[PDB]
């Protein structure tokens, strides 16, 4: 399980009594034992179930190992400042990540996040990412960015930007005050 | 351990009940007691425990000893003040640290927070930081330090300061009535 996530035990069997131990203190005696949610590394360890019969035998203790993924530090999006249309923005971390998907306003759905690689600025396979001038998602608002460990599957979401795009103003009207003698 | 971290007590061995005791009021019957959180000096001490087996018989007791480290002081970061742009930032403090992490708007990863001593303005081997203006983390907004105890491995945060660097104004375009007669 990676942090932050629950740890389901339980068993199958029919008995009289069940008990369970384990590591931070964990103790039970249902078939299902509440889940412990919010999981921690100290959580991680070796979970144990020994069993009784009604007929008062009791069986051999059995194990489940349930380790615990840390998930990739917080990253520090850093972006170009104050942009003008038309000019590429970029969106970086000094943390390395293996994947990275990016969060805009347009963001967090399968129809945004597409395939990750290739021509595709919200889902990255590093933590830079360029979006054109001529990009759906060439959006001013507030970005952020999800770590993704690609070996594990956590997940780790990082700070809030601000990013800002200048317009461009209006090519301006000149005038004057007409013909003039030499 | 140092103040704030956690204090793991557990056995390996086997036994029809375990009875556990220790400092500020410690007491468990598991193999593996619920860790002491956000440990203090107070629960610094002797950690004991005797094993009872199904036999009847009592194991003799035996101890941990948990040393439980301070965190240094919380230090005071003062900077310069509305530096102009070009000239040097200092960051410093008065508290004594062994070695001193600076955390600008780049900070908090391995990428950035590079191998202390030498020319590293993010992680010193004192408390004075100073960044040239030909650097890449020269920049204002929120810096804050952490106080690194060499010897301990305990680590301290700092207040947070808003640096300020001005910009220079442009060259200015200056213009005259034209021609004159003497």
């Amino acid at each position: 399980v990676c942090e932050g996530d629950d740890i389901i035990l339980g068993t199958t069997t029919i008995a009289a009594s069940y008990s369970w131990t384990g590591p931070n203190g964990f103790t039970s005696n249902l078939q299902n034992p509440a889940a412990i949610t919010n999981a921690s590394l100290i959580d991680s360890g070796i979970y144990r179930l020994v069993v009784t019969y009604s007929n008062g035998c009791v069986s051999a203790d059995t194990t489940v190992r349930v380790g615990v993924n840390s998930n990739p530090p917080v990253p520090n999006i850093v972006s170009n400042g104050p942009i003008c249309f038309g000019d590429t923005l970029v969106l970086s971390s000094s943390t390395s990540c293996g994947q990275s998907q990016w969060i805009g306003p347009n963001g967090n759905s399968q129809s945004t996040l597409g395939t990750p690689g290739g021509s595709n600025v919200l889902w990255t396979i590093g933590s830079t990412t360029s979006i054109p001038m001529n990009n759906a998602n060439y959006l001013p608002g507030n970005w952020y960015m999800i770590c993704i460990d690609t070996v594990t599957g956590c997940r780790s979401e990082s700070n809030t930007i601000n990013v800002i795009i200048n317009a461009n103003p209006d090519t301006p009207a000149v005038f004057n005050d007409g013909p003039v003698c030499e």
